[PDB]
């Protein structure tokens, strides 16, 4: 890297490099336009190719985010835009990009990304760069940690749905499916690498390498632990790298662990045989999400080690984190059928029980019952992958989206009803993602996934905290972060809020919404009726949804929509507050 700029240029070719430029640009200035990141991008690309040419060009020594934080720093209107990212600007680097960083946007609440399949196809045949491009854009400033790399996958992905659907007869239903798969994978992916950001900020790159170490102990059960942590150190990096910002060290580094783990498969997974026989971003996704790996029939016992090996504690002082980084490995390897966060609690506790053991007279007769300890944490969130995945295959994903909307707003009503309902919505996204799933899966499934919808919780409550019960939850140890959460109750201290029966009031607008978002007013409703009547049972809350959806159905199905709106709603808005006492 005598030019860090040539470097990452020459490494990730111009595609990627201008690709991870734009993500990077565009997470960093969600609000400035696609063009201005546009130009952004294709200066920094023309002045990377300028250092790819002569890297001791002037400026080309400087580093990535020296050169593109000045290239940001540059933007049109960068105080009236972003008033908080002018003093960025005044910042040098690393604390310019740190400020940038600071400055990201969980929730710019962009408008919805909705397919205008005429119009972009249109504009996928007029420039499928500039189309792609834009797609990188607006995902990227929606989801300003979105993973670059990945970022650039979807984009193929997104490609690819153009590329069928936009030629295609009915390239719209060809298409908004495609699309709209395409959100939820991005959604997904947003959220699993923002935990990983968060997790880099909120608790360090030790939490985050526990958390691969688990992850990728599950994903990789065969790889030995020294494969799974050299992994999991370059994928830590990688994220790292990429959650600080660094897109193009990112893509590198997740480039080269891709080709590490493809040379190394064998060593790795069988499951990556698919993925290594990929294009590089596509490789780099499939390892990414890549299934588990099957449980080599060799798996140790781990009583010896772990728990009967009379020298554990010797162990766990002399090399605290490679012991139980192993431990997690092992216990991590031999359950995908735990959350990663359970392993993580698990090592937390195996870990808490040899500071406990080893402290004591005698540590092994202490520790012996050490992976006994294990088992109320595995039980709870089992319990609840039973309790919710019942109530999910009981009720279906809006219901149970209501009664999330309705847990985490007695949780924590003080959140504003689009967050609520965002994360309810999301987390009984987890009862369809993860419910349906073969029941061993269901827990890590629903665990992982609910701990990406508690971290949007707590991204978005970073920047807009209004709950104790959220931030304790969201900072305290990320492992317990689900936990935290499915243990918050109502908050007894939060006053209900005002009524507002406009709140509660539906118009004949609400009819010509898509159903998602004729539930999501209604779910907004919901957490309003939370909010006004916090005690309200999920049982009255469900029926006052039931009753408001029932009219809502009705007055939407009417000839006068807004009559029956008008004439009903309001006895049914005062109703059902008697109904939420
Ligand atoms: O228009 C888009 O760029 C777009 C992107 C995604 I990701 C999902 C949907 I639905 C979209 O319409
Ligand atoms: O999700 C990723 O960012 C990721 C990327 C690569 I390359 C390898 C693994 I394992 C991952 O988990
Ligand atoms: O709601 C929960 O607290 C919850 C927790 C877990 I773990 C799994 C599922 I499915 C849930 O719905
Ligand atoms: O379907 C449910 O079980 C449900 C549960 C709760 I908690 C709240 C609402 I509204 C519901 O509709």
């Amino acid at each position: 890297h005598k030019s860090e700029i040539a470097h990452r240029f020459n490494d990730l070719g111009e595609k990627h490099f201008k690709g991870l430029v734009l993500v990077a640009f565009s997470q960093y200035l969600q609000q400035c336009p696609f063009e201005d990141h546009v130009k952004l991008v294709n200066e920094v690309t023309e002045f990377a190719k300028k250092c790819a040419a002569d890297e001791s060009a002037e400026n080309c020594d400087k580093s990535l985010h020296t050169l593109f934080g000045d290239k940001l720093c540059t933007v049109a209107t960068l105080r009236a835009t972003y008033g908080e990212l002018a003093d960025c600007c005044e910042k040098q680097e690393p604390e310019r990009n740190e400020c940038f960083l600071t400055h990201k946007d969980d929730h710019p609440n962009l408008p919805k990304l909705k397919p205008e399949p005429d119009a972009q196809c249109a504009a996928f045949q007029e420039d499928p760069d500039k189309f792609l491009g834009k797609y990188l854009y607006e995902v990227a400033r929606r989801h300003p940690y979105f993973y670059g790399p990945e970022l650039l996958f979807h984009a193929e992905e997104y490609k690819a749905d153009f590329t069928e659907c936009c030629p295609a007869d009915d390239k719209l239903a060809c298409l908004i499916p495609k699309l709209d798969a395409l959100k939820e994978r991005i959604l997904l992916s947003s959220a699993k690498e923002r935990l990983k950001c968060s997790s880099f900020q909120n608790f360090g790159e030790r939490a985050v390498k526990a958390w691969s170490v688990a992850r990728l102990s599950q994903k990789f059960p065969k790889a030995d632990f020294a494969e799974v942590s050299k992994i999991v150190t370059d994928l830590t990096k990688v994220h790292k790298e990429c959650c600080h910002g660094d897109l193009l060290e990112c893509a590198d580094d997740r480039a080269d662990l891709a080709k590490y783990i493809c040379e190394h498969q064998d060593s790795i997974s069988g499951k990556l045989k698919a993925c290594c026989d990929k294009p590089l971003l596509q490789k780099s996704h499939c390892i990414a999400e890549v299934k588990e790996d099957d449980l080599p029939s060799d798996l140790p016992a781990l009583a010896a080690d772990f728990a009967e090996d009379k020298e554990i504690c010797k162990h766990y002082k002399d090399a605290k984190d490679v012991f139980l980084g192993t431990f997690l490995y092992e216990y991590s390897r031999r359950h995908p059928d735990y959350s990663v966060s359970l392993l993580l609690r698990i090592a937390k506790t195996y870990e808490a029980t040899l500071e406990k053991c080893c402290a004591e007279a005698d540590p092994p007769a202490c520790y012996r019952t050490v992976f006994d300890q294990f088992t109320p944490l595995v039980e709870e969130p089992k319990s609840l992958v039973k309790k919710n995945c019942d109530l999910f295959e009981e009720v279906g994903e809006y219901d149970f989206q209501n009664a999330l909307i309705v847990r985490y707003t007695k949780k924590a009503p003080q959140v504003s009803t689009p967050t609520l309902v965002e994360i309810g919505r999301t987390l009984g996204k987890v009862g369809s993602r993860c419910c349906k799933l073969p029941e061993s899966e269901r827990l890590p499934c629903s665990e992982n996934h609910l701990a990406l919808a508690l971290n949007r919780l707590c991204v978005l409550h970073e920047k807009t905290p209004v709950s104790e019960k959220i931030t304790k939850c969201c900072t305290d140890s990320l492992a317990e972060r689900r936990p935290c959460f499915s243990a918050l109750e109502l908050d007894e201290g939060y006053v209900p809020k005002e009524f507002k029966a406009e709140t509660f009031t539906f118009h004949a607008d609400i009819c010509t919404l898509p159903e998602d978002e004729k539930q999501i007013k209604k779910q907004s409703a919901l957490a309003e009726l939370v909010k006004h009547k916090p005690k309200a049972t999920k049982e009255q809350l469900k029926t006052v949804l039931g009753n408001f959806s029932a009219f809502v159905a009705k007055c939407c199905g009417r000839e006068d929509k807004e009559a029956c709106f008008a004439e009903e709603g309001p006895k049914l808005v005062a109703s059902s507050q008697l109904a939420l006492a």
